[PDB]
């Protein structure tokens, strides 16, 4: 939890009481475990949803929804049971509830269980299974000369009749929500990520939608793949962001154009970026996933714990920053080492808050926290993009001003800030490490063996901010090369390996003053021809598995060449800059590199020229 961010317990374990009704009865009753968190704003009213788990937190027991709300950010709430279950046996339930917040309602989609032990995707068939719809109306009033505020729930509804039997290659069994908080669409539709099984317990993430308000409810023709659960979706540019977990892999996240028709991975931006433990090989989390606009910038925020301890135990949650182009690490919002898996994080009134589980023996709190710290820092980063943005953009370029220096995909840039080990993204995202580096302007003179800078792309370890390389960038650099190589020496490349040994495209210099542009695994065939203390614009281009390399804005012989084989999606370890950055390959690389720009798609020629053109005018020097 960030410096200045404080929390509370608000959902207390074993503490905290609820009002448990049954035959016609309600007594407030301590409830041993809160789960599930979904924390949102409806007309200036704080509410907080989750999970009461009553006797246990086992997921196949008795539990209510519960409802907390506050009118004055938190300070104060008022508890209630939003959807109670069909109190059918000791263990019924409804579960997962995935609230959806429009005008003054709230919609909450929960599964109900009326007595099964098992895990629903054990379930061979739905006969312990509905799905339920119910609707809490908010209200306000001044009723006293204080703002208060009630919420009416009406009874659940089931939306079962809109479950067809079967989806393309399947016989459905049974959906849920993805829990936590789901989303109106700009047209207006109610739209929910759902979790569905078929009847070969696949478990796989659809949209399902309603355009009537929750009257009626479709679900979008295309789905996931198989394994997805717990699906978070946003809308973002016209387009619904499906991020989900998979347990024991990567979460891929899905771009959809046309209300879950069909299903794009997002395998440029965000697809594959979050792992759920360090090695990626343990259960994943619900995650919030929200688009916000802070300081007039619309944004995306995530959280998803990084589980260090492995199984479900998920500790430390932490907190990203996306504009679906860099990807920034706000950092821990939970504390310490404590387990902290399912969170809701709401930005309202431009204060941050973050309603999240923490778990100490399968007991579990929901704690209320102000993340004072964390929307400091996030307002500082965006500062630095829309501030970095508006300088590259505000170049006049080369004729009259030419075509302006693109910004549109921009993810990284080394530039003139350097620490003695380190060369700083002005994005403030992803630095390189550097090694035998003198600073420059706007740049790095490298020289010796072992000399170099490395931009980590899977050596980000666990969250690969730059796994959108895999499948399309652009890497532009300026370079002067200092002395002649004893035999080809590296000068910029994305690496498939940590030695930078295997490479998907780069390029290198030789003894004969030739290029030594390298495609993939071609065999390599230098050209073209440079000069010792003359500066060289760089681009190396990957897009449909095929790279290229430009120097001075035109493309080098060899390029357009296959770098990929069609079979497989690359695994780029690093992008090396200035020489290896490995004491251990053989080369020496006395050279200087400046203004080192990384996009997430393949840029065209007019920007190519453009950031040739511009090669002096674009560095963080003098801002």
């Amino acid at each position: 939890l960030a410096p200045g961010s404080s929390r509370v317990e608000l959902f207390k374990r074993q503490s905290s009481k609820v009002p448990f009704e049954k035959d016609g009865k309600v007594t407030e009753r301590v409830v041993h475990s809160f789960r599930l968190p979904a924390l949102v704003n409806v007309d200036g009213v704080m509410v907080a949803i989750a999970d009461a788990r009553y006797e246990t937190s086992f997921d196949n027991s008795l539990i209510d929804t519960v409802a907390k709300y506050s009118v004055d950010d938190g300070e104060t709430w008022e508890t209630q049971i939003a959807i109670k279950n069909s109190r059918a046996s000791s263990v019924s339930r409804v579960v997962d509830p995935t609230v959806i917040v429009k005008g003054n309602k709230l919609y909450v989609l929960v599964g109900s269980y009326n007595s099964s032990r098992s895990y629903w995707t054990s379930h061979g068939d739905a006969r312990d299974w509905d799905i339920l719809l119910a609707v809490g109306e908010v209200t306000k009033s001044t009723a006293g000369g204080k703002i208060t505020a009630s919420i009416k729930w009406g009874s659940p509804v089931s939306l079962k009749e809109f479950f067809p039997a079967e989806m393309e290659g399947m016989h459905t069994n049974q959906f849920l929500g993805g829990a936590g908080v789901a989303i109106v669409a700009s047209n207006g539709n109610l739209v929910y990520p759902v979790q569905v099984t078929n009847k070969k317990k696949q478990v796989f993430s659809k949209i399902f939608y309603s355009e009537d308000e929750g009257k009626t409810w479709k679900f979008g023709k295309g789905r996931s793949a198989f394994g997805c659960s717990e699906p978070v979706a946003l809308e973002w540019e016209g387009k619904l962001i499906i991020n989900t977990r998979v347990d024991y892999r990567r979460r891929l996240v899905y771009e959809s154009s046309d209300m879950g028709n069909t299903w794009l991975e997002a395998v440029g931006t965000l697809s594959r970026v979050w792992g759920p433990s360090p090695k990626s090989n343990q259960p994943g989390s619900q995650s919030s996933f929200t688009a916000v606009t802070i300081e007039g910038m619309r944004v995306m925020l995530f959280t998803h714990p990084l589980n260090f301890k492995g199984r479900w135990l998920r500790d430390r949650l932490n907190l990203w920053l996306t504009d679906n182009q860099r990807i920034y690490n706000v950092g821990q919002v939970s504390i310490g080492d404590e387990n902290s898996a399912y969170s809701s994080v709401l930005y309202k009134d431009d204060k941050l808050y973050c309603l999240h589980e923490i778990n100490s023996n399968e007991v579990y709190s929901l704690v209320f926290a102000r993340l004072v710290g964390e929307l400091r820092i996030i307002k500082s980063v965006l500062q630095s993009w829309k501030n970095w943005d508006s300088h590259l953009s505000s170049i006049c370029t080369p004729a009259g001003c030419g075509p302006a220096v693109t910004t549109v995909g921009l993810v990284g840039f080394l530039s003139h800030s350097a620490t003695k080990t380190e060369w700083e993204d002005a994005y403030r995202c992803v630095n390189a490490s550097t090694a035998n580096a003198e600073r420059v302007p706007n740049g790095l003179k490298f020289a010796g063996v072992g000399g170099g800078a490395l931009w980590p792309v899977s050596q980000q370890g666990q969250n690969q901010r730059y796994h959108f390389a895999n499948h399309a960038f652009t890497l532009v650099a300026s370079v002067t090369i200092h002395e002649v190589p004893k035999g080809a020496s590296p000068l910029l490349g994305a690496s498939l390996d940590s030695s930078g040994g295997k490479k998907l495209l780069g390029l290198s210099y030789d003894k004969r003053h030739q290029w030594q542009p390298i495609y993939g695994s071609t065999p390599v065939t230098p050209t073209g021809s440079w000069e010792m203390g003359k500066r060289y614009h760089v681009v190396l281009t990957m897009a449909n598995k095929i790279g290229s390399v430009y120097i001075d804005g035109e493309p080098l012989e060899g390029s357009g060449q296959t770098v990929v084989p069609d079979e497989r999606t690359p695994d780029i370890s690093h992008f090396y800059v200035g020489g290896y950055k490995r004491s251990g390959m053989p080369t020496d690389s006395r050279v200087t590199v400046n203004n080192v720009l990384l996009y997430n798609r393949q840029l065209n020629a007019e920007e190519i020229r453009t950031l040739f053109l511009s090669q002096d005018l674009i560095g963080t020097e003098a801002h």
